[PDB]
DNA sequence: CTATGAGTGGCCCC
DNA sequence: GGGGCCACTCATAG
RNA sequence: CUCUCCACAGGUUUUAGAGCUAGAAAUAGCAAGUUAAAAUAAGGCUAGUCCGUUAUCAACUUGAAAAAGUGGCACCGAGUCGGUGCU
């Protein structure tokens, strides 16, 4: 008989539960054949289990690393270009100079030339370092001196500028006009006034440059600037913005009434993510305010760095850094004198001990500036004459280096100016500098446009550039080889996000005019008004909505309910008293783009004319797509006949960011067949119905739902490769879905290839997508009428049903005991789903469920994965006399140069061969696990025998090489199991099966004061907990027995037992909350540390893999029902 | 008598 | 989080 | 929610920046310290101002791979599954 059955599933991010049940909710048990060379021919297993795997990773880290690699390659290429230019003239001076520069890294033994790179003789090196203690002294010398200079020094300065050319955020020629502190402060005030028109700040008469750039501490400058603004507080939003500009860490919680703390700091690398999180909670209308704050911060940092402005010169940065060097020298001398005079004992700890956070650790060690200031602050306060030193420490200017993290704000125009000054002064003596000045300036300033991408000949999957010819792309002929227009067109066709509602179309910009109209009309659709004499609230009519928009939304950036009441209902419709529902204080929608374009173009008729909609949409799209001003001008050049020069100039400067959620074809592209109206047309006026956006797409009376269903293409989703990205979700859930489909395939295989009646899936639109994926792969029958035959029905259930089922019928869930709960959730999902389907014998069902939940044999499978990723840790360690350091190059011996350490093992291979041991070089047969690291994987797979022979293994048996990826399972005596974490470490592999009564007791005792139910039920549960306190002893006894049997952690187990007796009088709730922590000792996976009351139990690591070389290797399928057991003790025998 | 492997504790991770 | 590595002490064993 | 591009500032590593005096040496005292070069996943051939950390992967047979194929059923029970019966 064909047993009708269903497959229940519980898809997660790290686990994929699965279970097979019959019509009676019983999980069948079948006897499975076991292959391999062991005596166990057959094993009986229950058809229930769970699959565990590592979480999926997103491509963010790989993308960052790839971008970094490209940056490094292109910087190397710039230096190569400069050396190519200088190559001809350098040979006449010192031909080996470029070789000596390249070989500076090597030790004296590996150097082919003289060890001094610049001049090659020690006298000239000493003279150079005495005359130019830093590179900035040389830079100032070249900028200022008219005398003929040495060509090597010119190359050094030019290469130092080109290699560290600074940021590109400031756009266009010039710089001092954009760098005004006053200008950006005025812009910030204007932005704040625009966002907070009700509370304008009068910034007139405020000398922002004098206050913000003065030599005071950050808090003092903040307070001084606030004091000049009447009515303002240092705790206000503007005060917090100024503090953020000055480099402090203000809290925005009070200014936005947020639940959690909102602290931002521009110096932190995570500023972008925190700002995105803050904007997602406060709204994206404040992005311009934070951009203005960042710009003001950059201006402040530049004014702090380029202190020297009075003296007439053309290299301000060089003079500023020389000034910092002089200040550091003076303060160091003063500090040495004072410390020697007053604290002779601490002189060594400050100036000699590199392990401390003193000056010695600040310079020769790894101490940063913050740690150095922390270490030096208390010492100065204990000494006399340190007033000025304390002031500088409060200013963060004491003993300050030149190459610090502050230099991230210096524009590339300053470096370009210094480069131009050098090239102008020194070209009189060296003709090739004069002939190549433009080339060097281009090499410094040329930046590959972000819309051209990698410059590949097709052999890169990331490239979209189109080539006019086949010449090599250099900074000087980029424009002649690359077609910038075609590249931009390809970049638009590739980048733009596809709409989710209509997959083929492209979403509109978030600031698009049509999008703003759509939002305004959607919000106005559900507005109700109540006037005197009206029995029920009424919706706004189409003419009413149009009048409201024209009178308020086209005149005010933000419109509130009170404004509507006093401006439209009263002034226009003569309603003295009106009540409005659906909007509390203000409308979220706003015609911000409309107001900006009215400010720029200054033609309201042009904006309100529907004939001009396409032009405005294209202008907004062009502004949102691109950032380079050349493209912005080029694309807008088609509209030059419609606007004057000033309007076009103002349009060129306006920029937009972000994309919306809906496409133009969805809103105003598709039309209802019966009426011809779009979604926007119905939003403007729908008569008495007044349907909103969601209603329009779901109303069966309109063709919108049919068109959405037709345009959207039901695809394979996951389980078809290169088509998974078509689905929408995190990569981890995609991995879970793929594993789920594989599990379903193997389960159908096991049960005699009869497809299940039902497939209950549990994890919303992603669940539905999974549903049609499994439906498509399940049903393969087409009738003559083309209707699908529903042999398999996929049902999706909410987790709340299962939660109520657990809490109501005492099938309590405790996560910490073991990983059995995944399979149990899957089984309960299946039971509930089948019950509801049968709707559309309580005692027997309850007994069956309780019996199934108490089964100790559950097929937990840990998915074996061949590790990939970084070769080793990214820290470069100092040289050591150790053989575990990895060379960074082929010819860089780690004993001399240091290098990477801690490589990651891809997989281990069992090696049966003979190795020479001892000084006698005697051949001895050995059998061990050898770890094949990720770096060596390709070489191993290319020729395993040669790779093993290179490691000293001789007489290698090729047939006995066994591939053992991570989490390979070995079975040892008394059922003890260990999973291979790496070639030199193991993991726990056994699962504790507590009886259900202990699980219920622990669940009730842990939530003793947190039960959610009727008071009588809570009293009953408390009484039950108090009655069965002796279960604590039984739980401890079972933990001890299981540990002694399979864990073998005698020391830690004794510690736990001793601590248990110590706190036996503790409250029962605390005892349960602490015992639940004890199961970290027995949980599957890597050992972990845990706290039992006040006692911390350190983790027990299994650092020996010799014990598994004589155990039973188990190859488990994805479900674990099919397995092949290999007894390694029979391999390698004599 | 000294060279070799075996476990335990602690530090470390752009 | 969890695997790698080093220093110290212990067992081994020619 | 996901994917992609262009740049910046650091940081680490080795070398260069002549250490002096008293002392046979161990060592003690003193002087100095702020910068630069090179590398930043080993490398690869398709030789590009390209690619190299995402995704996928139990065992056996066919293959280069994609990919395909390989493992009887019913009942009574449960400490990681056991027993009984038919084929």
């Amino acid at each position: 008989m064909d047993k009708k059955y269903s497959i229940g599933l519980d898809i997660g991010t790290n686990s994929v539960g699965w279970a097979v049940i019959t019509d009676e909710y019983k999980v069948p048990s079948k006897k499975f054949k076991v292959l391999g060379n062991t005596d166990r021919h057959s094993i009986k297993k229950n058809l229930i289990g769970a699959l565990l795997f590592d979480s999926g990773e997103t491509a963010e880290a790989t993308r960052l690393k790839r971008t970094a690699r490209r940056r490094y390659t292109r910087r190397k290429n710039r230096i190569c270009y400069l050396q190519e230019i200088f190559s001809n003239e350098m040979a006449k001076v010192d031909d080996s100079f470029f070789h000596r520069l390249e070989e500076s890294f090597l030790v004296e033994e590996d150097k082919k030339h003289e060890r001094h790179p610049i001049f090659g003789n020690i006298v000239d090196e000493v003279a150079y370092h005495e005359k130019y203690p830093t590179i900035y002294h040389l830079r100032k010398k070249l900028v200022d001196s008219t005398d003929k200079a040495d060509l090597r020094l010119i190359y050094l300065a030019l290469a130092h500028m080109i290699k560290f050319r600074g940021h590109f955020l400031i756009e266009g020629d010039l710089n001092p006009d954009n760098s005004d502190v006053d200008k950006l402060f005025i812009q910030l005030v204007q932005t704040y006034n625009q966002l907070f028109e009700e509370n304008p700040i009068n910034a007139s008469g405020v000398d922002a440059k004098a206050i913000l750039s003065a030599r005071l501490s950050k808090s003092r400058r903040l307070e001084n600037l606030i004091a000049q603004l009447p009515g303002e507080k240092k705790n206000g939003l503007f005060g917090n913005l100024i503090a953020l500009s000055l480099g402090l860490t203000p809290n925005f919680k009070s200014n936005f009434d947020l639940a959690e703390d909102a602290k931002l700091q521009l110096s932190k690398d995570t500023y972008d993510d925190d700002l995105d999180n803050l904007l997602a909670q406060i709204g994206d209308q404040y992005a311009d305010l934070f951009l203005a704050a960042k710009n003001l911060s950059d201006a402040i940092l530049l004014s702090d760095i380029l202190r020297v402005n009075t003296e007439i010169t053309k290299a301000p940065l060089s003079a500023s850094m020389i000034k910092r060097y002089d200040e550091h020298h003076q303060d160091l001398t003063l500090l040495k004198a004072l410390v020697r005079q007053q604290l002779p004992e601490k002189y060594k700890e400050i100036f000699f001990d590199q392990s401390k956070n003193g000056y010695a650790g600040y310079i020769d060690g790894g101490a940063s500036q913050e740690e150095f200031y922390k270490f030096i602050k208390p010492i100065l306060e204990k000494m006399d004459g340190t007033e000025e030193l304390l002031v500088k420490l409060n200013r963060e200017d004491l003993l300050r280096k030149q190459r610090t993290f502050d230099n991230g704000s210096i524009p590339h125009q300053i470096h370009l100016g210094e480069l131009h000054a050098i090239l102008r002064r020194q070209e009189d003596f060296y003709p090739f500098l004069k002939d190549n000045r433009e080339k060097i300036e281009k090499i410094l300033t040329f930046r590959i446009p972000y819309y051209v991408g990698p410059l590949a000949r097709g052999n890169s999957r990331f490239a979209w550039m189109t080539r006019k010819s086949e010449e090599t792309i250099t900074p000087w002929n980029f424009e002649e080889v690359v077609d910038k227009g075609a590249s931009a067109q390809s970049f638009i066709e590739r980048m733009t996000n596809f709409d989710k509602n209509l997959p083929n179309e492209k979403v509109l910009p978030k600031h698009s005019l049509l999008y703003e109209y759509f939002t305004v009309y959607n919000e106005l659709t559900k507005v109700k008004y109540v006037t005197e004499g009206m029995r029920k609230p009424a919706f706004l009519s189409g003419e009413q909505k149009k009048a409201i928009v024209d009178l308020l939304f086209k005149t005010n950036r933000k419109v509130t309910v009170k404004q509507l009441k006093e401006d439209y209902f009263k002034k226009i419709e003569c309603f003295d008293s009106v009540e409005i529902s659906g909007v509390e204080d203000r409308f979220n929608a706003s015609l911000g783009t409309y107001h900006d374009l009215l400010k720029i173009i200054k033609d309201k008729d042009f904006l309100d004319n529907e004939e001009n909609e396409d032009i405005l949409e294209d202008i907004v799209l062009t502004l949102t797509l691109f950032e380079d001003r050349e493209m912005i001008e080029e694309r807008l050049k088609t509209y030059a006949h419609l606007f004057d020069d000033k309007v076009m100039k103002q349009l060129k400067r306006r920029r937009y960011t972000g994309w919306g959620r809906l496409s133009r074809k969805l809103i105003n592209g598709i039309r209802d067949k019966q009426s011809g109206k779009t979604i926007l047309d119905f939003l403007k006026s729908d008569g008495f119905a007044n349907r909103n956006f969601m209603q329009l797409i779901h109303d069966d009376s309109l063709t919108f739902k049919e068109d959405i269903q037709k345009a959207q293409v039901s695809g394979q989703g996951d389980s078809l490769h290169e088509h998974i990205a078509n689905l929408a979700g995190s990569p981890a859930i995609k991995k879970g879905i793929l594993q789920t489909v594989k599990v379903v395939d193997e389960l159908v295989k096991v049960m005699g290839r009869h497809k299940p009646e039902n497939i209950v899936i549990e994890m919303r639109q992603i669940t539905k997508h999974v549903a049609q994926i499994l439906d498509s792969r399940m049903n393969t029958k087409y009738d003559e009428n083309d209707k699908l035959i529903r042999e398999v029905k996929v049902i999706t259930l909410k987790s709340k049903l299962v939660s109520d089922f657990r809490k109501d019928f005492q099938f309590y869930k405790v996560r910490e005991i073991n990983n059995y709960h995944h399979a149990h959730d899957a089984y309960l999902n299946a039971v509930v789903g089948t019950a509801l389907i049968k709707k559309y014998d309580k005692g027997r069902d309850f007994a069956t469920v309780r019996k199934v939940l108490s089964m100790p044999q559950v097929n937990i499978v840990k998915k074996t994965e061949v590790q990939t990723g970084g070769f080793s840790k990214e820290s470069i360690l100092p040289k050591r006399n150790s053989d575990k350091l990895i060379a960074r190059k082929k010819d860089w011996d780690p004993k001399k140069y240091g290098g990477f350490d801690s490589p990651t093992v891809a997989y281990s291979v069992l090696v049966v061969a003979k190795v020479e041991k001892g000084k006698s070089k005697k051949l001895k047969s050995v059998k061990e696990l050898l770890g094949i690291t990720i770096m060596e994987r390709s070489s191993f797979e290319k020729n395993p025998i040669d790779f093993l022979e290179a490691k000293g293994y001789k007489e290698v048996k090729k047939d006995l090489i066994i591939k053992l990826p991570k989490y390979s399972l070995f079975e040892l005596e008394n059922g003890r199991k260990r999973m291979l974490a790496s070639a030199g470490e193991l993991q726990k592999g056994n699962e504790l099966a507590l009886p259900s009564k202990y699980v219920n007791f622990l669940y009730l005792a842990s939530h003793y004061e947190k039960l959610k139910g009727s008071p009588e039920d809570n009293e009953q549960k408390q009484l039950f907990v108090e009655q069965h306190k002796h279960y604590l002893d039984e739980i401890i006894e079972q933990i001890s027995e299981f540990s002694k049997r399979v864990i073998l952690a005698d020391a830690n187990l004794d510690k736990v037992l001793s601590a248990y007796n110590k706190h036996r009088d503790k409250p029962i709730r605390e005892q349960a909350e602490n015992i639940i922590h004890l199961f970290t000792l027995t949980n599957l996976g890597a050992p972990a540390a845990f706290k039992y009351f006040d006692t911390t139990i350190d983790r027990k690591r299994y650092t020996s893999t010799k014990e598994v070389l004589d155990a039973t290797l188990i190859h488990q399928s994805i479900t674990g029902l099919y397995e092949t057991r290999i007894d390694l003790s029979q391999l390698g025998g004599d």
